């Protein structure tokens, strides 16, 4: 078996392995890349995602979220409050302010250790899930605005053929935006490219360890667990490394830099911060491997996760005995 202790794996292809996304992705499988729940994947030296991001100031965060903690430093929960709008310039503006941006320190390290003593004392603003894309319509690999979709996936493997459409997200982000302990919706992979700015830290469990993450969870989150047999799905739970290791979970960490994909793996829960402004690209994608996986995935049937149209097709063919019971949750 490849890659026996989830390591997180970091592949570096040539321009020649970057031209076909599907075969490279299953190409990291064979390698037991998906084993980490994570993977990192730099691109060959001559790849760009656009010329240049001298133009993107007026890009509108119609709803910047503050995200406002409770708890303790290394367990807590975050909710998101709605701000008025304001553009990209703006955003960066605030973010490198004295009251927002990245305190000094020595390396990674240091700076993480001040993220888990010091995040919950603060409340920085996230741009999030912004419908769109920053890569140039000519940059013909790893574009993700052209993957195929899943719904295309769907119907090659499993013959159906169902509405809804898949496109990516940009996500602005600040030091101390965080992103909490999730998988993907359906338990999708996803990939992310990190655009321009500060680094961005991630933590994974590996796939095969997932229900060890959420027996702790329900243990931490105990009202959480009562109100919702999947609340991990609200994306609102955080746990620090710490605790984690005090608890005995697998885990993994490392840092994206700008100019860098990550992919999670199906059913690869994982969390994060931003060091610093930054704007990062995201999509989910499914291959033949998902399909399982998306059979069986949880569900929010409580109604907070609130989920988009296209995943409904998704509940529909898979789940179709969730499908009543979930779709009361979204409606
Ligand atoms: O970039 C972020 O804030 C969070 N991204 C993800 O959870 C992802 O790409 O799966
Ligand atoms: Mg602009
Ligand atoms: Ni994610
Ligand atoms: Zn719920």
């Amino acid at each position: 078996a490849q890659n026996p202790n989830c390591n997180i794996m970091i592949f570096h292809p040539t321009k020649e392995e970057f031209n076909d996304f599907d075969k490279y992705i299953a190409y990291m499988e064979s390698q037991g890349a998906h084993r980490a729940g994570l993977a990192k994947i730099i691109p060959p030296k001559e790849w760009k995602a656009r010329e240049t991001y001298d133009n993107i100031s007026e890009i509108l965060i119609a709803t910047p979220l503050q995200q406002v903690a409770s708890g303790r430093a290394g367990v807590f929960t975050q909710y998101h409050k709605k701000k008025k709008a304001m553009t990209v310039g703006e955003y960066r503006h605030l973010a490198n302010s004295k009251k927002y941006q990245t305190p000094p320190h020595q390396n990674f390290e240091d700076l993480e250790r001040k993220y888990w003593k010091n995040r919950i004392y603060n409340s920085p603003i996230y741009g999030a899930d912004i419908s769109g894309s920053l890569f140039d319509e000519n940059t013909k690999q790893w574009n993700l605005g052209h993957l195929g979709t899943i719904q295309d996936l769907l119907e090659k493997e499993c013959g159906v053929v169902i509405e809804g459409v898949n496109t990516p997200y940009l996500y602005f982000g600040m030091w101390k935006t965080t992103f909490a302990w999730h998988t993907e919706d359906m338990d999708l992979y996803s990939i992310n490219y990190l655009h321009l700015g500060e680094p961005k830290t991630w933590y994974v469990v590996p796939p095969e360890h997932g229900q060890r993450l959420e027996r702790l969870a329900r243990e931490l989150f105990p009202g959480s667990s009562r109100g919702c047999g999947a609340f991990l799905r609200h994306k609102v739970a955080l746990i620090s490394p710490t605790v984690l290791k005090e608890n005995g979970i697998p885990f993994n960490r490392i840092t994206q830099e700008a100019g860098e994909f990550m992919v999670t793996f199906p059913y690869g829960y994982h969390a994060g911060f931003n060091h610093g402004f930054n704007c990062a690209e995201a999509i989910n994608f499914a291959t033949p491997r998902w399909i399982d996986y998306g059979k069986m995935a949880s569900q929010c049937s409580c109604g907070e996760a609130r989920v988009t149209f296209s995943m409904d097709a998704f509940v529909r063919i898979l789940q179709p005995e969730r499908y009543d019971l979930w779709k009361r949750g979204q409606d």
